[PDB]
């Protein structure tokens, strides 16, 4: 299979294919394979409609190479200062895929595969207990799907 | 069975994937062939459309099917030759099977079409690849930068 970050996998491609296609018919191949499409429209939905927000976010967030979690974690923080809900997570996935983009056409790409594992980080730490206690990810999909 | 820390990398990873690809960038060789297959398989579908009426009763595929079996058809859509054309077509072909099999409540077929299938392009659709630009060249022929 074509190279990638964990393996080279050819069924990882034939299942990546099978997915969108049975997601295209109402259907899933796994709730997994749900939750990822369903997060995936909330953060499309979500970019369009506060668009006005998406400009120079490594400076607004300050995030640049060199950036360590700590620094990251303090302004995600603010983000979730009033608590957690859907749409502050929904927000979190899209000011993040942002920073990637933005990242890349800074030719900063060295920054992407950090901003992921700072995302994976804060999720696990600071977001999972509320995500498990409030319905889990079948309730995300529940409300935007 | 799953584990979630892991659960939520995979989301995150997803994702930025997705929202990198939106502007042309990619996460990994896998995830640019991921998403130039996926833009393949739309265009294909929306052209061939006439010929995913009843496929189930035409292919001649069930739960009980061997290997074997399974090679024979895909063999007959490669019956005149392996190009990109007929390697997506593969793919649009095994998806639309996919959906059927669940639209007859027959589910337990679409994970045997994906081992099937990841036996196909392992073993027969890859190899052509590697003589014919790679990977890498058909990201340039379907992907998006
Ligand atoms: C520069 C962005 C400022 N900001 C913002 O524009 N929000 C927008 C949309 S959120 C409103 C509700 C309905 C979801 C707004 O205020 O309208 C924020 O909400 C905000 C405030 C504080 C921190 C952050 C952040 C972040 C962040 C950094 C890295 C990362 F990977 C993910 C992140 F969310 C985001
Ligand atoms: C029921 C007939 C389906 N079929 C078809 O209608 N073709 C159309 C032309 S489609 C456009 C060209 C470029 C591919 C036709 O015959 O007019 C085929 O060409 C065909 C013929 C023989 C086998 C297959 C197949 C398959 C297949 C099954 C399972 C799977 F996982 C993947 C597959 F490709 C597909």
């Amino acid at each position: 299979g074509p190279l990638g970050s964990m393996s080279q996998s050819n069924r990882e491609l034939v299942v990546d294919f099978l997915s969108y296609k049975l997601s295209q018919k109402g259907y899933s191949w796994s709730q997994m394979a749900a939750v990822k499409q369903a997060l995936r429209e909330a953060g499309d939905e979500f970019e369009l409609r506060y668009r006005r927000a998406f400009s120079d976010l490594t400076s607004q967030l300050h995030i640049t190479p060199g950036t360590a979690y700590q620094s990251f974690e303090q302004v995600v923080n603010e983000l979730f200062r009033d608590g957690v809900n859907w749409g502050r997570i929904v927000a979190f996935f899209s000011f993040g895929g942002a920073l990637c983009v933005e990242s890349v056409d800074k030719e900063m790409q060295v920054l992407v595969s950090r901003i992921a594992a700072w995302m994976a980080t804060y999720l696990n730490d600071h977001l999972e207990p509320w995500i498990q206690e409030n319905g889990g990810w079948d309730t995300f999909v529940e409300l935007y799907g």
